[PDB]
């Protein structure tokens, strides 16, 4: 469940987030492939709730109300298509799996769901799975509220309805087979892992024994013996009777400690400075690298209201923030996963984005499709950062760096800082409020390299800043604090 079971020398995943699976289809074939990346995070494919108020939030998605593959992303052809296709030019899938509950226990009874199924909430019926009221945590929860109240009693986080979710009892078999049931059709069409939804609120056995039931992987893309990758979203920054730690026996646990540290050090808060990240992963208090899922911003708090709160970075703040992905997709530490999003109109009423429910860019509730501009960048209001060039040309940098030390790090007590990966890559930053203009080890063979922040290489010459690595690995770099990518990223496959 540890191994990501992407193509070898393919080290992201990105999260496609609400896309549609006939565009991620053709973005497998026509971007992902071709530049580099291992995989795609989407959004979860089961039936769920049609909410209408708010109008189709982004929210609903993670309120089930069976397990058929049919969303706004699409239905079970369209799933299968997009899954074949991606598979056939080596770019894998990976479900975002909503196990622990079903939908809100206040929504009204009816076939207001993605697939029309019927189901009443009141009366705890899904008939499309089935599920029946045994089949919910009701009669184990011990709080008056039926909800979760208090963080610290690690029972009730799991046996109580998050935020009144009806809470699933996955302690009894015959629930930990109809999901099972759900996972393998997923497996079987050529699923290469899944993002566990909500794992903090599932005992560990209880994902465990889900687990267990689960095929291999499907034998005509995978080696025999493969099993899914397996990564569990779980919100830990310590203080909790929960640990990610807990859940170390299932497979890679989400890193919010990541983000949350990382978007203060780059926005200089609290104290912080880059020349702290030099320590940078269980130096910091992380759990360790080989189960860590790291990303600088995730499809919840993105928007803001997520554990690390306003010093998240995103889109948002472009600059910042390609800096922060860099940062990230240079550094060894964990399994990198990159965000991609829709713009939304973000609208704050003291202190909160009264917006933060707004599902994808859509005509009337349907979602619209990806359109590509002629620069590669994305029209209908998707942000594409995954093909931002900043960002695409550093998802490359970590796949030519593969398996390379962490070395060569440089930094000047503030926020100018640099570092290698071996003799494969090196990376410059200037974070501070004077220019950073110094010759620096790189580790480098010698030669003339593309710079591939300001640019690409192709054909023999660089379309944006050359660095010229002399006999002895030492490279002059400068980069003005009003340059609006403050870095530089050079690597073995860079090189004239
Ligand atoms: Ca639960
Ligand atoms: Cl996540």
């Amino acid at each position: 469940q540890y191994s990501s079971n992407t193509q070898q020398g393919r080290t992201s995943i990105v999260h496609l987030f609400e896309w549609r699976w006939v565009d991620i289809a053709l973005e497998c074939e026509r971007y992902l492939a071709p530049k580099g990346f291992g995989g795609v995070q989407v959004s979860p494919p089961n039936e769920n709730v049609a909410i209408h108020n708010p109008f189709r939030p982004l929210w609903e998605r993670y309120q089930p109300v069976s397990y058929k593959l049919c969303t706004r992303s699409g239905n079970e052809d369209e799933f299968r298509n997009m899954v074949t296709r991606c598979n056939n030019v080596g770019v894998r899938i990976y479900v975002d799996a909503v196990i622990n509950h079903m939908c809100g226990n206040a929504v009204s009874a009816g076939t207001s769901s993605t697939c029309g199924s019927y189901f009443n909430p009141g009366s705890r019926d899904f008939p499309a799975v089935p599920y029946s009221g045994w089949d919910f945590n009701d009669g184990k929860c011990k709080t008056g509220s039926g909800d979760i109240e208090n963080y610290n009693d690690a029972t009730q986080v799991r046996d109580c309805r998050l935020s009144g979710l009806l809470d699933l009892a996955l302690g009894k078999d015959y629930v930990r087979s109809k999901i099972a049931e759900y996972m393998n059709h997923l497996i079987d069409i050529g699923v290469a892992g899944f993002r566990i939804d909500a794992s903090k609120h599932m005992w560990p056995g209880d994902i465990k024994a889900i687990l267990d039931k689960l095929h291999n992987l499907n034998s005509n893309w995978f080696p025999e013996g493969s099993k899914p990758f397996i990564y569990q979203e779980v919100i830990d920054l310590g203080g909790e009777p929960i640990k990610s730690s807990d859940y170390f026996g299932n497979g890679r646990v989400t890193e919010f400690k990541y983000g949350a540290k990382l978007g203060t050090v780059i926005r200089k808060w609290n104290g912080e400075k880059m020349s702290y990240l030099k320590n940078w992963g269980e130096g910091w208090g992380f759990m360790p690298s080989d189960r860590a899922l790291v990303f600088v911003d995730n499809h919840d708090n993105q928007r803001g209201h997520g554990a690390g709160g306003a010093s998240i970075l995103t889109f948002w703040d472009a600059r910042l923030y390609k800096m922060a992905v860099g940062f990230m997709l240079a550094h060894p530490y964990g399994f990198t996963r990159v965000m991609s999003s829709y713009r939304w109109p973000r609208y704050f009423e003291n202190g909160k984005d009264v917006n933060d429910w707004v599902g994808p860019p859509n005509d009337n509730g349907v979602t619209k499709e990806v359109t590509i501009n002629p620069d590669t960048t994305c029209g209908n209001d998707w942000v594409c950062e995954h093909r931002w060039r900043q960002i695409r040309n550093m998802v490359n940098f970590r796949n030519v760096v593969d398996g390379q030390p962490f070395t060569n790090w440089y930094d000047n007590g503030s926020n100018q800082v640099a570092f290698g990966r071996g003799n494969r890559g090196f990376i410059v930053f200037n974070n501070d409020d004077w220019t950073f203009s110094l010759t620096l080890q790189t580790g480098l063979p010698a030669g003339t390299y593309c710079d591939v922040i300001s640019g690409d290489k192709i054909n023999g010459n660089c379309t944006g800043i050359k660095i010229y690595v002399s006999d002895d690995g030492k490279a002059h770099f400068s980069i003005s604090n009003s340059a609006e990518d403050p870095f530089i990223a050079i690597h073995a496959e860079s090189k004239l």
